[PDB]
């Protein structure tokens, strides 16, 4: 049973105009079977629109070419998105008050590299409030999270998205 093929591309942007299907092809193959693998051109002058996609086969091989990066393709180091809205930080709500920083961070910390957990608080009170802002190095775990149907931290299910 395969993955959805919309959670098996990637979008390639920044590419050499002298990229071709089979320059994006043989670079990329290096991190797994490739069932797709087209360069943007212009309908009439057939010049590169400086983009195209490659979809794998599985979605850990679209995690083995994001965590290969940075890709240099033809010379140029190009820019790999998952099928944007291009964010490092996640929302988490739901985590009420008994969750702590070392439960975020535990969970989270397999979808990047951690550089802020905020645990908000009540300006007033000082309570928890039941929600909590991290913040990662890299926009590719941020996209690996809102994907997921359910996280489950703590024991709570929580709601994430991305933030601003
Ligand atoms: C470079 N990556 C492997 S990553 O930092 O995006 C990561 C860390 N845990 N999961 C993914």
């Amino acid at each position: 049973p395969k993955e959805p093929e919309q959670l098996r591309k990637l979008f390639i942007g920044g590419l050499s105009f002298e990229t071709t299907d089979e320059s994006l092809r043989s670079h990329f193959e290096q991190w797994g079977t490739l069932t797709d693998c087209v360069v943007m051109r212009d309908p009439n002058t057939k010049r590169s629109r400086g983009f195209g996609f490659v979809t794998y086969a599985t979605v850990e091989e679209v995690d083995a070419a994001m965590n290969a990066r940075p890709h240099k393709v033809d010379g140029r180091v190009v820019e790999p998105k998952r099928a944007h809205l291009t964010v490092k930080k996640i929302f988490v709500g739901g985590i009420k008050e008994d969750t702590e920083e070392h439960h975020l961070r535990d969970y989270f910390e397999q979808y990047g590299k951690i550089e802020v957990i905020e645990i908000m608080t009540d300006r007033g009170s000082g309570k928890k409030r039941g929600f909590a802002f991290v913040t990662f190095d890299d926009h590719d775990s941020v996209d690996k999270i809102v994907i997921q149907k359910y996280h489950t931290v703590n024991g709570h299910n929580c709601e994430v998205r991305k933030a601003l």
